C-alpha cells in the first residue's frame, strides 16, 4: 500500500487530539491532557485506495515534523480568534522549513458544536481560498466532519504527488 505521512498542528486546545482519537479510536476524549507528541497508524480505505496512515498528534503551546509531514492537518478552533491567527503563522514555517510554496495542507475549523463562535465560516472559507487549500468545519464531539477533514488531506497530498511529476516532464 501506499503510506501518507499527516501531521496535525495548531494551538494548544483547539482539539487536535480529540479529532485524531476520534479517527482512530472512535471515541470522543473529553478530559483535556495536553500532549507532548503522540504518533498512530492507520489502515484505511479511501478512494478503493488502500493506504496506511502515519499520523503526528503535536504539541499545542517543530522544524523535525515540519520537515517529515507530507500534508498538514492545520486546526484551530472558531471559538478562539488567536488560534485562527496562528495558521498564517504555521504556514509560513512549513512552507519555510520545506523551502517550498507547494504544501498539503487542509484547514480545520473545529468545535463546530459551540455556541461561543468568533471565527466566522467565511473568515476561514477566504482564508482557504487565498492559500489554495481546502476547509473544512469540525466537531470531534459529534464526529461531524473528522472523516472528511483527514481523507481530504489524503487526497490533498495525492493531488500534490501527480502535480510534481507532470512539473518534471
Ligand atoms: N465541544 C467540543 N469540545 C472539544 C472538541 N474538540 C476538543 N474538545 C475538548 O477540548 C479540550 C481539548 O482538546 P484536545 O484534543 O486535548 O486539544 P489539543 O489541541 O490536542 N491540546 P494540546 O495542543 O495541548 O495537546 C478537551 O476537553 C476536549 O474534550 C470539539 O470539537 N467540541
Ligand atoms: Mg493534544
Amino acid at each position: 500500500m501506499t503510506e501518507y505521512k499527516l501531521v496535525v498542528v495548531g494551538a494548544g486546545g483547539v482539539g487536535k487530539s480529540a479529532l485524531t482519537i476520534q479517527l482512530i479510536q472512535n471515541h470522543f476524549v473529553d478530559e483535556y491532557d495536553p500532549t507532548i507528541e503522540d504518533s498512530y497508524r492507520k489502515q484505511v480505505v479511501i478512494d478503493g485506495e488502500t493506504c496506511l496512515l502515519d499520523i503526528l498528534d503535536t504539541a499545542g503551546q517543530r522544524d523535525q515534523y515540519m520537515r517529515t509531514g507530507e500534508g498538514f492537518l492545520c486546526v484551530f478552533a472558531i471559538n478562539n480568534t488567536k488560534s485562527f491567527e496562528d495558521i498564517h503563522h504555521y504556514r509560513e514555517q512549513i512552507k519555510r522549513v520545506k523551502d517550498s510554496e507547494d504544501v498539503p495542507m487542509v484547514l480545520v475549523g473545529n468545535n463546530c458544536d459551540l455556541p461561543s463562535r468568533t471565527v466566522d465560516t467565511k473568515q476561514a472559507q477566504d482564508l482557504a481560498r487565498s492559500y489554495g487549500i481546502p476547509f473544512i468545519e469540525t466537531s470531534a464531539k459529534t464526529r461531524q466532519g473528522v472523516d472528511d477533514a483527514f481523507y481530504t488531506l489524503v487526497r490533498e497530498i495525492r493531488k500534490h504527488k501527480e502535480k510534481m511529476s507532470k512539473d518534471g516532464k
